[PDB]
């Protein structure tokens, strides 16, 4: 049924080094012959709130993209390179159209990583879903060198921080857009933003950085990256901050995208809460030393990235880790 | 003179591998650790009649991409990885702003590529160049495994033909684009064609497939790949075909962008002349099993590329070897 609209999706994402996959509940694959000493790095994560927002503008063509960046970004942050992935459907009642769309982007997402939907499941639970309400779970495993594993500890006293700019709100604090939306009154379609519905600004599919972290890695020295999702700036800054260092981020460095703008002035946001909820237009953050910040900016730049020096690290024992000036 | 100018777009572009300073006389570069029996890929290459089209024009900040992708684009085509590029600047009466202008379109597609510009030369002839005029001459060399070199005796009978489309014109045939503009007497910049100016369309800078293709072929058993310059599709679709051999490309897979229509019915080309002097679409061509097609289709449109089954290759001992129909 659902496994014939999909069979296609999944079969254009395998990779060299896949044996088996959605017969039975085990998918087979062999490690990349690269590696040495491989370590396994793997996480989990669900699109959010933005499934919601999904479902109200009737398009889940891109959430799958969303689904598998927010595994990947955190994958590569320490040099692993995304293997495979696998995905948990959850549902009350199967619409075939709605799952093949999600997974569909899921393939997507997939293509864009160089890793594998290797497999996945379909769960019908009628009693504890309501409606078309759905709910997807993404995994997925990476590999990396041990000897390259970025862990961090050389971050210090002296470092740039770079930014990779994001696609837009990506996959976090969708319920405050939401909030937003209704206080607001706004019919996200109607309204137009630059050109375009406000509705495409907010359900913009994730920016996958996995393909210019890998490169940016090998060329330069990278001490620590961050990848910017729940919490914002407070929350994933700190993740990657040594101790007694402070990150200080410089504002006047880029303009937030309007989807921010519109969101910070239709919903009365304040300064700290706009970097807590909203990327605001800052998807990946980059920790180097001076000298490879000309190397990794024009790198970033000439292979489909919006990358600026965003600010820097410095000593400090203050307890406010991250300042936005 | 124009050193201190273009110093910084020199030294943004440096790889780890290179060793050294200035570039001043002998420039050093080592070779990737990845490679296990390394083979040197090396290639010249001039931008062309373009070059008399950017003076017409005054637009010289893209001609240096046109100089790197001829070099880069070919060296892929081996499963070659571009190392580290140099150019021969030549001139009457150097004007360093015109000379930066076309450094800088170097070092933008040094960056693309991911090779450093590690040298230069520039060389005022005093009573062989008048006015502004210039010749620059490029030169790259990639590194591939030995045991992973693409030569196209593995291409066999039943292959498919990918496509990947080009940005434009690229960088040859612009000695009949000249003839064809001055014939019919239009100026490129007034003439529109489909919202931009036509002298859009033509100074479009050659589109650069390193990144793609070394992906594609980590992931994907590819058999051969022919980058469409001089001659294109009757000379350079048979440099890569074994004996017994017929590529036959299927018209209708595809439409020429809106430019080449334009110049076809100005110049009243004839079919074959279009197909020779003119890309007609399609920058690269590359043959691989059946079987691999769907994968490499997916992962080659998921990564920026406009990708699409353009023919086949048949046994047949045929002298015309590549058929258009």
């Amino acid at each position: 049924a659902l496994v014939g609209r999909i069979k296609g999706v999944v079969k254009k994402t395998r990779r060299p080094e896949v044996m088996g996959g959605l017969g039975g509940f085990g998918a087979l694959c062999a490690l990349p012959q690269k590696y040495r000493e491989p370590v396994l790095v793997s996480g989990t994560d669900g699109v959010g709130t933005k499934l919601r927002l999904a479902m109200d503008l009737k398009r889940h063509d891109t959430i799958g993209i969303d689904l598998v960046a927010m595994c990947v970004n955190d994958l590569v942050v320490q040099g692993a390179e995304p293997l495979f992935f696998l995905d948990y459907y959850a549902t009350g009642k199967l619409d075939v159209d709605t799952a093949s769309a999600v997974i569909s982007g899921i393939a997507e997402g997939c293509l864009q990583s160089g890793c594998s939907l290797v497999g996945g499941e379909t769960a019908e639970m009628p009693g504890m879903y309501h409606g078309e309400d759905y709910d997807v779970a993404g995994f997925c495993v990476g590999v990396v060198e041990k000897s390259e594993i970025i862990d961090g500890s050389k971050v210090s006293d002296g470092d740039v921080l770079i930014a990779l700019g994001s696609s837009g709100p990506h996959s976090n604090g969708y319920s405050l857009v939401r909030k937003i939306l209704e206080v607001s009154g706004c019919d996200p379609q109607t309204t137009e933003l630059d050109g375009k519905p406000l509705a495409d600004h907010l359900l913009a599919p994730t920016r996958i950085y996995v393909k210019s972290v890998l490169e940016l890695i090998e060329k330069v020295d990278v001490h620590a990256i961050a990848h910017l999702t729940g919490g914002g700036f407070w929350e994933n800054i700190p993740r990657v901050l040594p101790d007694n260092t402070q990150a200080v981020i410089d504002e006047s460095s880029w303009q937030w995208p309007e989807v921010f703008n519109w969101l910070q002035t239709a919903g009365n946001v304040e300064h700290h809460e706009m970097y807590r909820t909203f990327n605001c237009g800052v998807g990946m953050i980059i920790a180097l030393p001076a000298p490879e910040v000309d190397k990794a900016l024009a790198l970033l730049n000439a292979n489909g990235e919006n990358a600026w020096k965003i600010g820097i690290i410095k000593a400090s024992d203050s307890e406010q880790r991250v300042v936005i000036e």
